[PDB]
């Protein structure tokens, strides 16, 4: 097609998208439809002579969208690695107009000054800040695994370098087999692949009750393999961990690892967004200590998926992204941002109260955020039993996890379109569901 | 925001794409800005509340614009890796809405989708399966990967193989003596598979006409056999990149088959063209391969992210890619396609009829379709000159290559929109240049 049959049928898909986010309200879920169902519904062969805009469309809502999960519900209780906002949406459509530095010095450039709103924002340390300091810095980078591992190879190579200027007589292999990592039970799977692609020991160390590493879990782990002859070199601290939310206390385990020549690495998850609200800058009180900080800002900040923010201490030690960063802050603004946060938190807070009103549920983890980690008191069997009848009727949509051998349902309040009304009616049918699941458990 | 401001600045944004299409051979293709330049033109912070559209899409043109690559540019000739057309554009916006990356509908449309492209390009019935066939399609993320993938199945086969056949083989011992080829012209992505896969990659001398032959290859195989080396792996190109040159495939299928070797088809570039069947007949041979793999991003006008690849054995063997396919064979029909390809073709005649017609200049190897490889009289030397004024000149660009030993000036035509006259003017400005070139040339 020309440009101008494109300004039409594109007006006409803004308006289609614009419904379907209106009204996804009413969508199922879960596709309701079965392998096999679409081979039937569409022509062998490929049309010779063009398709009205017209006739496709229909066949998007009458044949697509029955086939579709519609992940951007607020039915759908769990975190949506793939939603985009609209300021995200927007910036999609020109950064697909368009379509290293020299190629595109405005890609770059911009890189660099939105890591600095993000920085600010969040209220880093200045060291960590792109705005020339000379020192520290801040990146983007696919995947959170990416960034643990830019860290833990910065924090290997620094090691060794230090062990071969105090001893010249060892050897890089010899130092490399007695490397160890360490990180929170609950740390995030992206550390564990960190260290076999990086070729040291990853050790766990024992959260707490809350689930938080608090030092003298570290310091045990550190006396017990300073003795074996092992090395410590590294750690990974999670900030607002993926099974719930738990934040390891940045106070005791930063300064044990200034001591210890131990580079901290903060993976703040998805948490760390939430730190562009004061009520949350404590949970990061200890920030100073750390070497490299790491979140994903698509969770909470509504930016595209594609970007994990990644800064550092020291600079020396270390797709059109940045566009759709520029968009998202550009479009909410800070306080528009933090009101969403904001929102989600007291909607969060809202399914809290109605667990803690129901005696024969029980809440496992302290709600910080939108995660709500909840289950029915009894037997793992009893959970499980209930989050297959949820599933099954595809009414809501929930993922579960377990804690220490607990199983245990995640209520997560993550999806742009959620309110209360829907958190209302999304309890009382895991109500009626446990209701249901509760009679066949005397049996 | 919401859905209501989506709809009014969704449709501004539809218009400012638009123009952007149309005013786009005023754009300079490449990007002429010092370093630094977007840092003093972006606040120091994200705003509080919320900016305008009207100030953040006037930043758009004074502050993005002039720091891009102007990819579309029907100036812009050479191949460029984004082909962005207009149906492709609304089904991301598609995609974009029912976020992709579990449904019924993606992966069925994809195997639909494959038969229809199997189809359009008239493949044997053993890489289609809608007959309840074996066989299939599968879309993936580049060439790259296809390859990797494809090497690797390779890999797997054989080593089952030959450890069916003894016990005691271990994988180890396997690999080291594993050895695959291309052609000398094969491109890179090849010996990245290699490397990966971690097995001997040898390049295969092609002929006068740059392509791998049967002679070549045969005596390959034997030198290797010899050294009690293992061929398990075959990539024969269907239009290099150097200079659209063609694998004899049915010359190389046999030996492939008969020397129990993986035989995987690369065609990126040139796979779409055999939707014409003026060129269908390159695409011969086919019949013996094991995986055939193209890129339609570059010139079907499916967005980028989208390669394809049939295989005869899937058992051998991310993004909603198939509804980007989806659109863009329902808007333009197979006619509308085979238009595209064959405008594309033309004026490659029309570019390579006026180089003969100029006797200052040559053409190097045969003009296939869509690529012409043109050349001044005389010294590499020369030649190196011109481009240095082309590309100087920022008004076109083109990229040069080798072949053999002489250097090459590449012309692609590729883009949306070039058409006739763009070409002309091209030429115009070539030979200003070059009567220049030649004017040094005497002193
Ligand atoms: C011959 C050949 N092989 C592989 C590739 C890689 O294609 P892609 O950019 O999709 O990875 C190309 C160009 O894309 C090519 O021309
Ligand atoms: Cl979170
Ligand atoms: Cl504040």
């Amino acid at each position: 097609m020309n440009a101008s049959e494109f300004r039409r049928r594109g007006k006409e898909m803004v308006d289609y998208v614009a419904n379907y986010m209106e009204g996804i309200e009413g969508r199922q879920v879960y596709p309701d439809v079965e392998p096999g169902y679409l081979r039937p519904l569409i022509p062998a062969a490929a049309p010779q002579e063009p398709d009205t805009f017209e006739d496709i469309i229909n066949d998007v809502e009458k044949i697509i969208m029955p086939g579709v999960t519609h992940w951007h519900s607020p039915y759908f209780f769990a975190y949506f690695p793939t939603a985009s906002s609209y300021p995200a949406m927007l910036a999609d459509m020109l950064c697909g107009a368009i379509g290293s530095w020299a190629a595109s010095p405005a890609c770059t450039e911009l890189e660099t000054v939105m890591m600095d709103w993000l920085g600010k924002m969040l209220e880093l340390p200045k060291a960590f800040l792109n705005e020339k300091a000379g020192e520290g810095g801040g990146v983007i980078q696919g995947s959170a695994s990416e960034a643990t591992l830019v860290a833990l190879l910065a924090a290997r190579t620094k090691v060794i370098h230090r062990l071969q200027a105090a001893s010249p007589e060892l050897t890089q292999a010899a130092i490399m087999e007695k490397l160890v990592a360490y990180s929170s039970d609950q740390a995030h799977s992206s550390v564990e692949r960190a260290g076999l692609i990086g070729g040291v020991k990853l050790k766990a160390i024992p959260s707490d009750g809350n689930f938080a590493m608090r030092a003298s879990a570290l310091q045990e782990a550190l006396e017990r393999d300073k003795a074996a002859g092992l090395i410590p070199f590294f750690m990974v601290a999670t900030l607002g961990t993926t099974t719930c939310c738990s934040f390891d206390n940045l106070l005791e385990v930063g300064p044990i690892c200034n001591k210890e020549d131990i580079w901290l690495h903060v993976d703040a998850a998805y948490a760390g967004s939430a730190f562009i609200c004061p009520e949350f800058r404590h949970l990061l009180n200890g920030v100073e200590f750390a070497d490299s900080f790491n979140f994903n800002p698509h969770k909470w900040l509504l930016v595209n998926f594609d970007c994990s923010a990644m800064w550092v201490k020291k600079r020396t030690d270390l797709r059109f992204r940045s566009l759709k960063m520029w968009f998202v802050f550009r479009m909410y603004g800070v306080k528009g941002l933090q009101a969403y946060i904001r929102k989600h938190v007291q909607l969060s807070h809202e399914f809290e109260s109605l667990v803690r009103q129901d005696p024969r549920f029980e809440i496992c983890v302290e709600v910080i955020l939108g995660l709500v980690c909840f289950r029915l008191k009894g037997s793992n069997k009893v959970n499980e039993a209930l989050l297959q009848r949820i599933n099954s009727a595809k009414k809501i949509h929930l993922v579960p996890c377990h804690l220490r051998d607990k199983f245990v349902l995640r209520f997560a309040i993550c999806s742009r379109t959620v309110e209360s009304a829907h958190v209302q009616r999304a309890w009382e049918h895991i109500k009626e569901l446990a209701a249901d699941v509760l009679r066949a458990e005397r049996e």
